[PDB]
Parts: C-alpha cells; structure tokens; sequence
C-alpha cells in the first residue's frame, strides 16, 4: 500500500500517467473506441487482447508488466437513470477488487460514464461519489484524470472537502 493513501486530480491525458496501473473507460467489446479509450488503445494496444467484458465489470490485461484495468461503465443513452446508477457503482467496486488483487501502490482513474456514455448529462458528482465509495477502503494512491479546468476545480474541491 501507499504510506499515507491519498486522492489527487490532474488535468492531462491519462496515457501520460505516473501511476503503477491505469483504468480504461472501456466499451464492452474491447474495441479501440474514442476519448480516454482511444488514447489508452494507442498507448497500450497489447492490453486489448481478450479485453471484452460486460457492463458493470472490470477485466485486467497486462501490457508487458503494466496492468490496464478495462472498466465498463453504463451508457446512460441506453440505461434508465436507476439501472445506470447501479451499473456505474458496480464498475467502480470491480476496479477496487482489481487494484487490490494487483498489489499496486497507485492507480490512474478516469470518471466513468461522464463523456460519450453520459447520455448528455453532467455526472461529475454521481461518478466521483461512486469512485470514492469503492476506493475509500483501498490503500493505493488514487490519481483522477479529467479534461476540463472547470471539473479539475470541482474534483479538487470535493477531495479537499473530506480533508
Ligand atoms: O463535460 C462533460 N463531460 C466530461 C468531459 C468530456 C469528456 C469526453 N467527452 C465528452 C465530455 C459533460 C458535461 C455535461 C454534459 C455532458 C458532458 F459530457
Ligand atoms: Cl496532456
Ligand atoms: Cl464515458
Ligand atoms: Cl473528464
């Protein structure tokens, strides 16, 4: 574990992370996709061998010795708010199991189901709170990666609020 497990946020490409493993915001079919998923495909294409996994699950595939955790959040275009919320919470619980199993001291994570899978709604708070519920019992250093300065400030404020 980390000596003093922490949460941090950075506004940059998760493909340039400084952590011991990465969470991909994957599609269920293991396809290159767009956004975080395409950057992850360009950086770690070997990790997409047999990466397909259902919604609400995470599947780890090694790129060399570097673990890529493919986490499949729901597409809120297709799910009800209620069922989507359940699957989004589940995806993060499976990420916490994988991070623990791998024995890493740090993980780079995106906010699942907040972009092309958001169904056109702001899900910063919803996605971040499910991330916290899952990861709070892990002792890895968590570094959250986002695209926009607005969200960088809101994620930073949410982390600082808990102290
Ligand atoms: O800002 C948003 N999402 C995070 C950034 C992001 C990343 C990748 N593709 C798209 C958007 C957002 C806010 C309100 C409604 C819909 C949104 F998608
Ligand atoms: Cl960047
Ligand atoms: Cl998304
Ligand atoms: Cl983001």
């Amino acid at each position: 574990g980390a000596m003093a497990p922490s949460y941090r946020v950075k506004r940059m490409d998760i493909a340039k992370n400084d952590e011991e493993c990465v969470v991909n915001a994957a599609n269920p079919r293991g396809l290159p996709g767009d956004g975080v998923c395409k950057a992850v495909y360009k950086k770690w294409p070997e990790s997409f061998k047999n990466s397909a996994t259902p919604v609400g699950t995470a599947k780890t595939v090694m790129c060399g010795t570097y673990p890529v955790i493919h986490a499949v959040g729901p597409n809120f275009s297709n799910y009800t708010e209620s069922e989507g919320d359940r699957e989004l919470a589940a995806a993060y619980r499976e990420v916490a199991k994988e991070v623990t199993r791998l024995g890493v001291n740090s993980v780079a994570i995106p906010l699942l189901s907040t972009g092309v899978y958001s169904g056109g709604k702001d899900r910063l708070t919803q996605s971040l709170n499910h991330l916290f519920t899952a990861m709070d019992s892990t002792d890895a250093d968590v570094v959250i990666y986002c695209r926009d300065k607005e969200w960088e400030k809101k994620i930073s404020e949410a982390i600082q609020m808990r102290t």
